[PDB]
């Protein structure tokens, strides 16, 4: 049961007479559905994510700043001029500077003075936004048979079923192998809102840096830094990482204005992080609506032996689970497939079956099946399996 | 860690006394069993107030009672005031538990 390696976890259940569950699932939950005479599934949203999502703007965050020219003139002559000023990929500023005699110029006023410094930005100080369509993104949704089986979140469930959703996949049949059919219907619209979102990415390589992260899109567009466009050739709003001394006869101070990494770094602690698996960019946080179907579903072995109540023994021990089940294992050494005779006793009450089992009807089979999850009341409880039996209290 | 909380049950019908239930003076009971079967196993360990068989009442001191293929027959429990009997499967002996 994959719901059991989250403590994020839900409960859904049906009565005999029940078909087409609508469920939200979100990222990091699991949702764990039962209904009566129906075998129990656990249900989760996987993942949400696009193969190669339109870049949108880049930003630079560490200008490069070379090519530092000054142009001046006297103060009747009018307006200094560089050819800069009209180039691309450049910054200037104009400017008036106090001017003299000595100041090798004939009247005692002020001068025109342009200063202009081409602009590159830094090898590997992009920013890279990328934005989700909603014709290309797929959302994945996992469903498994909550059978007697435990395997780690190391490990894969053989019975562990995958339907992808996109905007193209209509209601989806998974055949749960001897569980029957399960249906799925996710409409990838009723999720995650794409156009509000942006996969704001770094350089991928670093090691010690999210791979990227998950930002809103109004707040995208006001990262105060110098952009371009996929493709486009030079910066936009290059003044941004620039600063110009105040101007003195001939001079006006280039100043590059520092490594701007760190500036977006302290406005990106806490931000939800997105993973990326090369060309697959992935969410993770957000959800989905779906309706699950249950009514082709079949209880596997509800024609088996009841097994003997003699040959069990605990491979686990009853645990507390943290979702106030109760998780246990057991070993059965007949070479059969049978159902475990499962039960459990309020202390001093040994008539009531108090036993609100999690996995119905309970089945060994010749590999697999002895786990076994349960709910039980509050107080001294006793489970039994058989002729074992352990003492089990119950918090709260 | 608990030793031999995966061994089988001991079946009930095969055990003796070496020791019978004896008050150590701690408020505790000591006991020692024989079991006849070639096996490791858990003990069935187990007490009842007397006219009540329902509610085990055996606190044990040795959790997890388990005889080995060599050693094991030892227990010591706590249990209430009056009338008890000890059961150790199908072994049983009225204790009469003082104060
Ligand atoms: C899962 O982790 C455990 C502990 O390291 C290891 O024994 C087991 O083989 C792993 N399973 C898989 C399929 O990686």
């Amino acid at each position: 049961s994959r719901c059991t390696h989250l403590e994020n976890r839900d409960f859904v259940t049906g009565t005999q007479g029940t078909t087409r569950v609508t469920l939200v699932l979100e990222l990091g939950g699991c949702v764990t559905i039962t209904a009566e005479g129906k075998p129990s599934m656990d249900v989760w949203l996987d993942s949400i994510y696009q193969e190669n999502p339109a870049k949108t703007r880049e930003y630079c965050l560490h200008a490069k700043l070379s090519d530092t020219k000054v142009a001046a003139r006297c103060p009747t002559m009018g307006p200094a001029t560089l050819a800069e000023e009209h180039q691309s990929g450049t910054v200037c500023k104009r400017d008036q500077s106090d001017r003299g005699w000595g100041n090798h110029c004939g009247l005692f006023g002020k001068g025109s003075i342009v200063t202009c410094v081409k602009a590159s930005c830094e090898a590997k100080k992009k920013a890279t936004g990328h934005v989700y369509d909603a014709n290309k993104i797929v959302y994945t949704v996992k469903v498994e048979p909550h059978t007697g089986d435990y395997v780690a979140a190391n490990e894969t469930h053989s019975g562990r079923k995958t339907a992808s959703f996109t905007v193209s996949s209509e209601k989806t049949i998974l055949t749960m192998g001897d569980y029957g059919d399960v249906s799925l219907l996710c409409r990838v619209a009723s999720g995650v809102d794409l156009a509000q979102t942006v996969i704001l990415e770094l350089d991928k390589t670093s090691e010690h840096l999210p791979t990227a992260w998950q930002v809103h899109r109004d707040w995208f567009n006001d990262l105060a830094l110098p952009w371009k466009h996929e493709g486009a050739q030079n910066w936009n709003n290059a003044e941004r990482l620039v600063e110009f001394g105040a101007p003195h006869a001939v001079k006006m101070d280039v100043y590059n204005l520092g490594d701007h990494t760190g500036v977006l770094l302290k406005s990106l602690a806490g931000v939800p992080v997105a993973h990326i698996d090369g060309t697959k960019y992935h969410l993770k946080s957000g959800h989905v609506t779906c309706e699950v179907g249950l009514e082709k579903l079949k209880m596997k072995g509800l024609t088996y032996t009841m097994c003997d109540k003699t040959k069990f023994t605990w491979k686990r021990i009853p645990t507390d689970s943290g979702h106030d089940t109760v998780v246990m294992e057991v070993a059965f050494s007949g070479t059969k497939p049978c159902r475990i005779p499962v039960r459990a006793v309020a202390h001093g009450s040994p008539d009531v079956n108090v036993a609100m089992l999690i996995t119905p009807n309970p089945i060994i089979e010749n590999n697999g099946g002895g786990f076994i999850e349960m709910q039980l009341p509050p107080g001294d409880n006793i489970i039994y399996v058989g002729e074992l039996s352990h003492q089990w209290f119950q918090k709260g």
